[PDB]
């Protein structure tokens, strides 16, 4: 498989692919990625990551932006206490078999060139485009404050100073990287990936709100949170479990049976996977068997490293 | 007149009076207002210095804002340009009797402590009230930035940093002086001056052309200027010319006549020639060669200052 479809392959959208071919015509290029420092890396953060790992091994040199001030501005609480957050953060990315210079925001968002810099973009920015901007980020507040207008130039502001071709990250940043098209001298190429489902069934997976494999998660924790989660019958929309299967497995899988159940199966893509759960020849308990042991597989180097 | 009285005097409001009564007692305080540099210093800056020469006479120590950063973001050119015009503002300052540190906005507006406290007050401050307070500022836009709700904070993280125990400005600075008062730790004691008029009758007084009486006008110019001025008979709300008459001249005041049309009179107060105006008994014309000739008088030591140079 050539470089464009290797980067391609589950994303939701590159903006745009012609664009994207002609940064992989050149010598030297690179990509970035910016995590708000988060006490839980889970499946969410693995799948950008591999992403990521994609852009690597197809001559990108990786940037991680560990975005310490991005995540204060958005309220996470004081800035030292998100700093200790993404010292961990940086080990566990390390752990996933990333090769990459990792920037703290803090290091160079309060420069003065850099502010100077926020406050041009800040002239050139409506207030209206801003709020846009940020609907899929922002929490939720009836009184919204001036910080939620401050933090999408800053990230225009950071993709600017970090002189990147590639900008990743996940489709609620669309709004944010289409406003770096247009507010800086050079257009940086925007690839998308997909929001995973928390297990719940019922918004995104995130720390804060419980419904997470976390990578470092020990094994009989990965079982029980995936006994648990949100899997209808016969449903692939919304549902957790076949994401996961989608965006972590690797084809072809054997998912192991009882004989009384139809004994052990093969299973040689995604699609041949989407195609029996879809029509009841697979059940969700047998699904979350096969999901909860194969990850416990694929997050083993991962725990073993940390440690 | 006591030491609150003549700070007072000539005053829109204090945000409290019974807070600057505090201030007073104190050995050591201090007063700020800010300037964005301007190509011409004009009476709406000099009641503006006069008030912070008030100050000044009543023990205050007082900085002068040069606000450079300020004026970029809210519009006005590159900031090596809004640079060189504050320097020339300092000169003008200077030559109206005031004795001050001059601070360049962008001596400490930029540095790492000061940026952060920006971002912690914008955590802080809601978009609502941060627009709400340039309503009366903010320059006429179709398309609204993002710069307008930076702009109010940094306003008042600047009065925080100075350390200043009052601020001081026009009435249009009202609501960020009030979310000063909100927003920090120690609250700063607001004293505001009204706006003035301009001669056009139709806003403030501004840098458009015949608008505005600079401090280093030439006679000829300021006899023109308040010639062709907004001087409705009988009207003193909205009156430029009445305003100037209140704010910088000398009473009792002489306003020549010829003797035809009642002679020469004498106006032992504002309030006199308030009543006099109001009554017809005094016409346009000759309350504007009166306000004119003063003003050529009440400017001279300014030009005078300035021609040392
Ligand atoms: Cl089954
Ligand atoms: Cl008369």
């Amino acid at each position: 498989m050539d470089e464009f479809e290797l980067i391609k392959r589950n994303t939701s959208e590159i903006i745009s692919e012609e664009e994207l071919r002609e940064v992989l015509k050149k010598d030297e290029k690179s990509a970035s990625i910016g995590f708000e420092p988060s006490g839980k890396i889970h499946l969410g953060h693995y799948l950008q990551i591999k992403k990521m790992i994609d852009l690597q091994n197809a001559g990108f040199d990786i940037i991680i932006a560990l975005a310490d001030l991005m995540a204060y501005l958005n309220q996470k609480g004081e800035l030292d206490e998100i700093r200790k957050i993404g010292d961990y953060n940086k080990k566990v990315f390390e752990a996933m078999g990333l090769k990459a210079k990792y920037v703290y925001g803090s290091e160079f968002q309060l420069d003065k060139d850099y502010t100077l810099n926020v406050y041009r973009l800040a002239l050139k920015t409506t207030l209206k485009r801003a709020r846009r901007s940020m609907e899929l980020i922002a929490r939720e507040d009836e009184n919204p404050k001036v910080a939620e207008v401050i933090y999408p130039i800053m990230q225009v502001n950071s993709i600017h100073y970090e002189g990147v071709d590639v900008a990743v990250g996940g489709m609620e940043q669309r709004k944010i990287h289409m406003l770096a098209r247009e507010l800086l001298p050079k257009k940086v190429v925007c690839i998308h990936n997909p929001v995973l489902t928390g297990l719940d069934g019922e918004g995104k997976m995130s720390s804060s709100k419980g419904n997470f494999i976390a990578v470092d998660d020990s094994p009989e924790e990965i079982r029980a949170k995936i006994k648990k989660a949100y899997c209808p019958a016969g449903v692939v929309e919304g549902n957790p479990i076949m994401e996961i299967a989608k965006y972590f497995l690797e084809y072809p899988l054997t998912i192991k049976r009882p004989e009384k159940f139809g004994g052990d199966l093969t299973v040689n893509s995604y699609e041949e996977l989407e195609s029996l759960f879809k029509n009841k020849e697979l059940h969700p308990m047998r699904l979350k068997n096969a999901v909860a042991e194969e990850l416990i597989k694929i997050l083993e180097p991962i725990r073993k490293r940390l440690s």
